[PDB]
């Protein structure tokens, strides 16, 4: 229990709270920690940025009590025309189609309100101004925001490209669940082209890049030279 | 409401009755009367199908508290790998799967058994021992189980040779429930059919099927030249 | 169908809508229009107001979170000391009693901060400020969650006074619901009265206004001289 | 792990089985076996015995799908009145009571046939058919059930009668369920001497007669002078 193990502890923590699913508690500290950031900012282009983010976080939420009211009203519905297993089996094949239709209907809102927030932050053409922790803080919210959505709904070769502009900011390089959520993205990757039969050079580097992924992931929450970090760099070698 | 649609309606109900999915107060009333009938027959094969027939139903009955309690431990569980929409999905789908697989082994030694208890009543040669009400009824209740079991699990097409034997035994041709299901059955291979580019001489044999179990259905349930009878006659017509 | 008919119904629903159950839709929508009425405002004790105001419903919505997910953990375990029905009951039960209790300390601490948004209005001395829309509509808003939050844990008694106040703002009075709930709330009072064999005098008031409340919201929505009128005062006279 | 170790998990197990709740595999063995044991017997007060033991244990069996099936139409329901929480909250409570209403006037029921079936066993008066192992076993099932179903519904002095006739019989004393709620009854029995402020002879009573069956339970699962055993004689010593 060194300081920087004890410091490692708590970070991963603190890390897998900020990658936690939204709900209420996190939805209002992010955005009064966002609106502080616009004020202390003073940047129109933030603001209308911060806008646009706030928007597609709120189809999230909204989307969220959807589903639980969708299936609580089709809880309390009376079925005289299910006699046989397979009538209930496709009526849950039904619904769970309906909820599947109306989570890619919000998706797609909350991604264009994303994609209009990035536009925004594009005109802060400033460099001094890009390198704001104010701009770092809000670009790594709308990624994170983007991935998880993304993710949600098993779009995970569409979260590689985001995750990847994700890591380079600041130090989310140094984030476990980023590096998790990659190396899973890399993995599908690798299984779309076995299964496909999809090209050698394609199969090997998505292998690589999930492999690179694991590794840094176990790195970063067990440390180098550990039993976790040895046993994965043994199979690799 | 003349002395027949009194009959009818109350008649239409005691075989809506005898078609309801299995529970303990029917399986308790069936076994009651089987084994009183069955002492009356006092005949050797009827003893052993009936016994065959009551290990068939046992199966079924074992079956649905498997199910319940199958449902019961896996709601119980924590779930710690369930971050994601797509994960609970198909966490659902095995569940749905194991459920699937063990009512088709439960079908399978029901209908063995079903099999069984038809290879006893062969044995009983006698043409007047056959036309008996306590073999007519054991057969009956043989082969209803049978299509129930084939039915709730969609075997449609297998239903179809045992409606056709069952609605030959005495007044079971009067049945409503019977054609409904014979109807369906029809309705179901006429749509494999369709959707197999099969050829035309199956599609209006499996048309013309569907049509005459529809049209008797309505029938038995409605009687003739009433507003329900005429209807379909003119449709077909 | 007259213009105030069609006026009516559309307005009936509206006053239904505005006391809803909170959701994240409704919270986000009385939020957004609360903070530019402060912007137009410019007042100090109003934005402090709104802030207190803020923070008590958030306290509802996080408790919102907390019941749905622990009410999830308690389904999500085995119970292996369970044999007995009454086991199960007491079971049950105990959870009511902690989700009561966390019900009511998250009541509680919204009502302290409606109490604190209350105490930063009644800074507004200024009578013109006092008579702004801006200033009536947060008034209307810190009341109408306060009420709901009693009448949620079945606080009828406690919510009289706050209803009361509340239909003394603006057009508040024209309200079906808050006529609707007032009667209920007194009718409470007067239960109360007979069952623990109460002064006549107590009853009698509480009996006058329960009619008094009754009769306004039978008046609002169904309207003076209509078939709902006309017999909510037969009875009465 | 002696020969007498393995034999007694191996013992605790079945015990446990025994003391299982019913369900419908353990239904049909406990009527397959007793109908057996009935036509060894040959005896027509066993047989009416067997007769009335059948329709209690099928009352019970029966209110167990009456029940799943209750909650089902309850759980199907739309509720339009039920804005609040503690509406929710009544309505729970008025389906709970509903339940345990219907509970209590199948036990009713049942205990109604299990006492006929005594009365039947009463009427064996030669000494030597009593001490048949045909009538021990269905005198130890009825008094079992008899005992469960009083349990199942929180009367627990009413089994101490009934569970102290049960050990008497063959080697039943030697049962662990047995003495275990024994014990618990016993032990409920103290709770209200405590609670009522009851007599001091009859606490002492009571606390010995729980202690009694709870060192017994001990002893039969653990094994005199184990880790188990020695701890409950230091505790009462």
């Amino acid at each position: 229990l060194t300081e920087d193990q004890k410091k490692k502890k708590k970070e991963i923590m603190e890390q897998e709270s900020l990658w936690k699913n939204p709900d209420f508690k996190g939805y209002n500290k992010t955005f009064q920690e966002l609106h502080q950031l616009s004020k202390t900012f003073a940047n129109n282009q933030f603001r209308l940025a911060l806008s646009n983010y706030q928007s597609g976080v709120n189809t999230i939420m909204k989307n969220r009590d959807w589903v639980e009211q969708y299936r609580k009203e089709e809880a309390e519905k009376k079925r005289l025309d299910e006699k046989w297993y397979w009538q209930k089996v496709d009526r849950k094949a039904r619904e769970e189609r309906v909820v599947y239709r109306e989570k890619m209907k919000a998706k797609q809102d909350a991604l264009n309100y994303f994609s209009k927030a990035i536009n925004h932050l594009d005109e802060i053409k400033n460099p001094d101004l890009r390198e704001r922790p104010e701009f770092k803080r809000l670009l790594s919210d709308v990624y994170r925001s983007w991935i998880m959505a993304e993710y949600d709904l098993q779009n995970l070769p569409q979260t590689i490209p985001i995750l990847e502009l994700y890591i380079e900011i600041d130090d989310n390089e140094k984030e476990y669940p980023a590096h998790k959520y990659l190396a899973s993205a890399y993995s599908f990757e690798e299984n779309m082209i076995k299964k496909t039969k999809g090209p050698d050079d394609m199969l090997f580097k998505y292998r690589y890049k999930k492999n690179v992924h694991l590794l840094r992931a176990t790195e970063l929450k067990y440390g180098k030279d550990s039993p976790e970090y040895k046993h994965i760099v043994n199979v690799i070698n």
